[PDB]
């Protein structure tokens, strides 16, 4: 039944542990490749750089500071309405309305205003002049374009209607925390799409998501946008041993890195010394190597050199033990016992990890017993990503698991994020210097010279590095399992969609 009724239909389902959440791509809680998947920004970013998408030509000031963008004039929203420069003005100034959702993106502190010069022609005005623009306007939120007859009262900030984009498919039927249909748009101005359906379906992973794929119930899986893979590696084994399921790795395009809370006052790891300490005594060649099982390659620092305008090599602490024990010494917290004490308190910390990352968890365990030989009490919580993500805006937390946001944002919007509510703000609002570091954030990004800004980056890194806020583990990448059948399985250069609209004979 399964796998060949999917077949018959041209329909792809996959294997989640999450519902798609907030459709709203102005926001930030919608699942990033189902947005993909139905809004579209006017420009793309590729391998080659910039390629024209709903804008099809535009024009740069000499002062930098007016872009002209020519929009196709053949392009509709889902609804019917069409999409013309009216609409791109009416989006881009909803999303301006809620500018400081978005302040971790440069280009919404520079957006003056938006003009409309003629039914396809809109007008982009800066107050500075800023050569990413192009670059942030291709990221998947927010600057993508919802039918303005969606708007609440002309606004998006507070949610919208219905979710009509321009992309190849449209949502459709969605059970809260069951499945979302994502059906083929037929308008579709661009290539359209050769499958009739891509469904998600939520389901816990390991075995329960292993047994699904087995029997066609589900047909598909790729790590998600907090990059949990639903599928270990020996389902991915047995997955192939069917003779019916492909498995496809991307190219290495993260870090995958523990978090540490330098502003969690109420424990430990808002003392530095500590904070050093633990990044000392997390042996990555060992979860690398066996944890991880060999799928992913040890991390030594934060940027691997392959990410632009990273040109140095950084390695952060080695696992040491000794070194360990003797910063947890000058801390106080010596061993009474093996248990370790200051003032009459155990060493404990409170752990955050994925319960859908099979890995994290591991990881979290292994972990866990080692900190104890150190006199740490490691109490792990497995929760959803939806919570590890509101821990990380809220700073409730002492230890997460995390990642870097990939190709298209390291090292910039990751650093970025460095100082964002909605970024990393919580793990380093501990820092002493933190307003020295914090300038010289926005100040790196107005360095025109690469080595000077290569050097920027350098020592804004060394110094995050030197505070034990991040303790990188390894490099992740995008895994995708397909049926054995379906052609034109490929990666973008993100880690958060899939060309669902070019895949093929299945
Ligand atoms: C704005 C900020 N970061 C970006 C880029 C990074 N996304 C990853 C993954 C993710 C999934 N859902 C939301 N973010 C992250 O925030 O860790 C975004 O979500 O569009 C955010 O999540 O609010
Ligand atoms: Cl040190
Ligand atoms: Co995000």
């Amino acid at each position: 039944m399964g796998l060949e009724e999917k077949k018959e239909n041209k329909q792809l389902t996959y294997t989640t542990v999450k519902d798609i959440g907030d459709m709203n791509p102005h926001v930030y809680g919608g699942s990033m490749s189902a947005e993909s998947m139905i809004y579209e920004p006017l420009v793309r970013n590729t391998k080659d750089g910039i390629k024209p998408l709903l804008a099809k030509k535009w024009d740069v000031s000499e002062d930098g500071k007016t872009y002209t963008f020519h929009l196709r004039d053949d392009v509709k929203f889902h609804d019917g309405t069409p999409f013309d420069a009216d609409a791109v003005k009416k989006n881009i100034d909803a999303v301006q309305e809620n500018k400081k959702l978005h302040s971790w993106l440069k280009i919404s502190t520079l957006i003056d205003n938006v003009k409309v010069k003629d039914k396809y022609t809109v007008e982009l005005n800066l107050k500075e002049a800023y050569q990413p623009a192009l670059a942030e306007l291709a990221m998947p939120r927010p600057y993508v374009f919802v039918s303005p007859k969606d708007f609440k009262n002309g606004t998006t900030k507070d949610g919208v209607k219905k979710f009509d984009g321009t992309g190849p498919f449209k949502l459709g039927e969605h059970k809260k925390d069951e499945s979302a249909d994502f059906n083929k748009n037929d308008q579709y101005w661009g290539e359209k799409s050769k499958l009739n359906k891509v469904q998600a379906k939520v389901m816990p992973a390991g075995e329960t998501a292993f047994l699904s794929m087995k029997k066609g119930e589900t047909n598909f899986a790729f790590t998600d946008d907090r990059g949990t893979d639903s599928l270990d590696k020996d389902s991915l084994k047995q997955l192939k041993d069917t003779g019916d399921y492909q498995v496809k790795r991307s190219q290495p395009m993260n870090t995958k890195m523990l978090v540490v809370n330098s502003g969690k006052k109420d424990n430990a790891v808002s003392d530095k010394t500590v904070r050093q300490a633990i990044g000392h005594m997390v042996n990555r060649d060992k979860i690398a190597k066996e944890i991880l099982d060999g799928q992913e390659k040890p991390a030594t620092q934060l940027f691997a050199k392959n990410v632009t305008d990273i040109n140095f090599d950084m390695p952060t602490r080695k696992y040491d033990l000794k070194k360990a024990e003797s910063l947890l010494d000058e801390a106080g917290w010596k061993k009474g016992s093996d248990v370790r004490q200051k003032d009459g308190k155990n060493l404990e910390m409170a752990m955050y990890y994925d319960k859908g990352s099979s890995s994290q968890k591991e990881q979290a365990e292994y972990l866990q017993a080692e900190f104890k030989k150190m006199g740490i009490k490691l109490n792990i919580n497995g929760e959803t990503s939806d919570k590890i993500a509101e821990r990380r805006t809220s700073g409730d937390y002492d230890l997460m698991f995390n990642q870097t946001w990939g190709l298209l944002y390291d090292p910039q919007s990751t650093i970025a994020a460095f100082k964002a509510k909605n970024g990393y703000e919580s793990a380093t609002s501990g820092i002493e210097n933190k307003d020295k570091i914090y300038n010289s954030i926005d100040d790196a990004f107005k360095i025109q010279n690469g080595k000077e800004r290569s050097d920027a980056y350098k020592n804004i890194l060394k110094q995050i590095d030197d505070e034990g806020i991040f303790i990188p583990i390894s490099h992740g990448s995008m895994t995708v399992v397909a049926p054995k059948d379906l052609e034109k399985v490929s990666f973008t250069q993100s880690q958060y969609e899939l060309p669902f609209n070019e895949m093929q004979y299945k």
